[PDB]
């Protein structure tokens, strides 16, 4: 949730973080950071420092 932004589903659901830094933890750990139980690459550009692609894990 917090810093993720990808273009790709696979991608945002695998890492996190434009250019992959080292806090991806994948979608799933990058959801539970906000108590969450899964996410779903959505297409929010609110997140997204990469509007061009603006594809980021929005935590359900």
């Amino acid at each position: 949730q917090i810093v993720d932004c990808w273009e790709t589903w696979s991608r945002c659901t695998k890492w996190s973080q434009g250019g992959t830094g080292t806090l991806w933890k994948s979608c799933n750990d990058r959801c539970k950071e906000l108590g969450r139980k899964r996410g779903q690459c959505e297409e929010k550009p609110s997140r997204c420092p990469l509007s061009k692609k603006a594809w980021t894990c929005i935590c359900y």
